[PDB]
RNA sequence: GGAGUAGCGCAGCCCGGUAGCGCACCUCGUUCGGGACGAGGGGGGCGCUGGUUCAGAUCCAGUCUCC
């Protein structure tokens, strides 16, 4: 056996991957997956990262149903009830394909005075968006996400949250899946419908594509005047609310797989792995008690320094082929235990990244922390290396077409829908975003000529 | 303040408590709530603990599809169904998962092989859709959150003993956690899970003298297994069907904490679930604004060091009094209150929700909260208990049966034929709660037959939510 | 033009005989420092619907599905 090689197929080598490292299998119906305890570790990792975050930064969680009246919001993404309790609706339902509506139902009967704000909300949840065709972590019709809404009094106070979200899903993606991505603005072609405008990060795969990992809108005044959403301020005048939406779902696993995966399998970033060391012990049958003790023993003192470790006892296997099951799954770091390293107060430490190298073990507990860290670090300037690598600066469409088969194009564009429809239906590639501390620069829209829009190069790119 | 008291109408009252204290509201599709932060705060508490208690017994959260096919659920009116999606008509209809069981069991189907594939020790954390167009929050509503969990084993004895370490961490949750009093029994076969062999329960009473499931574990034989084809090679060469088991626990937990220590002044949460443990109230006066909100301020950072789930309560726009009944009726167990005087003496009030009062060293607050928060839990504990034993009666024939399940629970004796259960319940509207496990051995006539008393013990009815 | 046969990958059909091979899985032993070895085993009735036949993955007719 082996595993397609990402340059052969990477499409294969993703879906392939997935289900060698069992982060997910597929559900019986179409378009729906079934996320393993292994994977499902990866999202509730996310989760408390975003969590502790999006507390410190004043939000609450909240829980709001899933069940939306048609009539708020057939539209082709959308799973619809029409049969419930024996009869037949009266109105059909939709299965929530996000939730802005609901909760601005609601907001309209909670907001009164400048009191009751801001709103800081957040849900952790499911939602349905109909898709046929399946591909784990990065299309499917239901998926897990964190879906925040906020409500202010000023057009600048949401603003500003909009900004804070966005900048904490940098960080996660950064700090923690040491994911490199870039801070931009969508293009109205390219934004959420019902918002004002939409920010983003944008991240870039192995296989040159581009990746959504988080949105960030603001929506203006659009959902409270919908919902007639006011409240009477300080000045005792009633006004509409200013409200903001983000969110970040398990495709942000997709973009930890495609961004550090090689070939021989998964490689998670430290700091939101399941299991961060796993420990391999290696035996005969006269060596395997005491050996096995160590390990345990091992075991305990990594757990003391707060790692998440794993120890594979499974002795229906051999050392070779753990070595490499873990490599598969990603595991930054895995020690050896065998009856030599015991024997001389050892024991060997192989990094997924590449290397093996003996320590003692009473050292390994407290050096194990600034190993994972560097590490992290490793990782993220690997990814950055091959993204510089992989972005650049066409002015002649002909560039652009080569640049859009490598990864990143940074063209100047026009700044109109029919131009920017007609690249994609041309070289499929499509509006990444408008970077923020992108350099200035005024030009010619690289398909059609026209005087360039967003005084700055725009993030083009085949994307996911 | 106009909460209507619990002897006039308890269920006015827990609807209105719910309103009031912001645990939930209602949301625009029938039978469907919108669960408001401090509510939500509740859940979360208990999912944290209930995780780290299935963690330390092995078991791995995992998510399954909402999306069930109709034909693994053979439309039953308990299901929501989805009929329409992606523009067509669905070939199939889709059912929305009522329970996980048969989607778990065709994904365990394909992984199981080996008995080295054995224990499946797994968890799921979502929500679930049991149509009903009458809503009452947290009780009953169409759509709810809750933890169901699916095992399966290679012997029936792994899988009964699974079955019961289950049960008892959901009694240990109501016990040590929510201080709700529980009796550990098992359904009879006209109220246990339609698919199980059998099924256990924690039986709960509200203080309105009706009975409430607060969890259940299902023993579920080789029914699955066998539905869904899940064998596997033993180490006796043997091929055979692994064992299943199957609990949950879900919101309606938070309905059982509202309604076992609520009182007429509103809620009452057990501090090892309450979002809020002390709340402080500054007390003072232009001339005294800044000293006092420093100190209140510096009493916040000094119980966040303790671990202590705090609130100041700056809100300069209401009166001390008033704040003193918003918590009272949100339930927080303690109250600090800081004035201006009492800040030279160095002394502050420490006021709980169940009564207590006593003046304290502010330095001496910290350390000794943790201590109170115990007694409290202890306290909500005791009353709940008296309570029951004040609402629980041996009964002995059919008329004093009728009386004590107006009152909570009757412990009569049972033939044991659904026949005659279901004729008790037409009549008195009275169920069976569940058998006792801890019950004293007994044998007697069947309180409303006559014939021969089955389970050896008598059995626990009670009009239930 | 090919192909739908065990979880995966395949052969068997020409010249019908009650289904086979690699991987995986179960047993036992030998192994164990980079995916072990031997022997012994378990699991499908061949996309679906007809038909011919003593007998049908195999022959006939037809239908569905992926390239
Ligand atoms: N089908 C999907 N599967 C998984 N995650 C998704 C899916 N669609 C969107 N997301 C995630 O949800 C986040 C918020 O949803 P949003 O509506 O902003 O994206 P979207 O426009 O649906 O994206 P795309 O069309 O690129 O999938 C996205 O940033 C992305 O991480
Ligand atoms: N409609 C509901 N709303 C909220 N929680 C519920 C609801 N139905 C069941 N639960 C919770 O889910 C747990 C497991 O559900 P299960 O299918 O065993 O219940 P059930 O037999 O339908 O309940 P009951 O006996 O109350 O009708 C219950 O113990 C309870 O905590
Ligand atoms: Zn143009
Ligand atoms: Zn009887």
């Amino acid at each position: 056996k082996g595993l397609t090689p990402q340059s052969q197929d990477f499409s294969e080598w993703y879906l392939e991957v997935i289900q060698k490292a069992e982060l997910a299998d597929y559900g019986p119906v179409r378009g729906t997956i079934v996320v393993r305890p292994y994977g499902y570790a990866i999202w509730e990792n996310i989760q408390q990262v975003l969590d502790r975050m999006f507390k410190e930064t004043g939000h609450q969680n909240a829980y709001f149903p899933l069940f939306i009246p048609m009539s708020f919001l057939f539209s082709p993404e959308l799973a619809v009830v029409t049969h419930a309790g024996g009869e037949e609706l009266e109105e059909p339902l939709a299965v929530r394909p996000t939730s802005e509506t609901v909760i601005g139902y609601m907001w309209s009967k909670w907001i009164r005075s400048w009191r009751d704000l801001p709103q800081l909300l957040n849900q952790w949840g499911n939602v349905v968006r109909w898709e046929m065709r399946t591909r784990p972590f990065l299309r499917t019709s239901e998926f897990l996400w964190q879906e925040g809404h906020t409500a202010h009094a000023t057009r600048e106070e949401a603003e500003e949250e909009v900004r804070r979200m966005l900048s904490i899903y940098a960080r996660l993606a950064r700090e923690y899946a040491a994911i490199p991505v870039i801070e931009g603005l969508k293009t109205e072609k390219e934004k959420f419908a019902g918002a004002v405008y939409t920010t983003t990060i944008e991240a870039l795969m192995k296989d040159g594509k581009a990746l959504q990992a988080g949105t960030s809108h603001y929506l203006g005044e659009n959902f409270a005047r919908a919902f007639d959403i006011k409240f009477q301020d300080r000045d005792l005048q009633v006004k509409y609310v200013h409200t903001t939406s983000w969110g970040l779902s398990w495709r942000f696993i997709g973009a930890i797989i495609m961004t550090h995966g090689d070939d021989r399998g998964l490689v998670l970033p430290p700091r939101l792995a399941p299991i961060q060391v796993v420990i391999v012990p290696i035996y005969k049958d006269e060596s395997r008690e005491r050996v096995l003790e160590a390990a345990q023993g091992l075991r305990q003192a990594l757990l003391a320094q707060g790692l998440r470790v794993h120890l594979d006892d499974r002795d229906q296997h051999t050392p070779g082929y753990k070595f490499h099951e873990w490599e598969l799954k990603g595991v930054p770091f895995r020690v050896e235990l065998g009856p030599k390293d015991l024997e001389g107060g050892q024991a060997v430490l192989a990094s997924r990244l590449g290397g093996k190298e003996t320590l003692p073990l009473a050292a390994l507990p407290e050096a194990l922390p600034g190993k994972l860290d560097a590490f992290h670090e490793e990782l993220y300037r690997r990814a950055l290396a091959f993204r510089e690598d992989h972005t650049r600066k066409v002015d002649t469409y002909e560039a652009f077409k080569e640049a859009v088969q490598e990864g990143f194009a940074l063209a100047f564009h026009c700044g109109d829908k029919a131009c920017e429809r007609l690249i994609q239906e041309e070289t499929t590639a499509t509006t990444r975003c408008v970077p923020f501390e992108a350099e200035p620069e005024e030009g010619f829209c690289v398909r059609c000529g026209r005087p360039s829009a967003y005084g700055k190069r725009v993030v083009f790119a085949k994307a996911y």
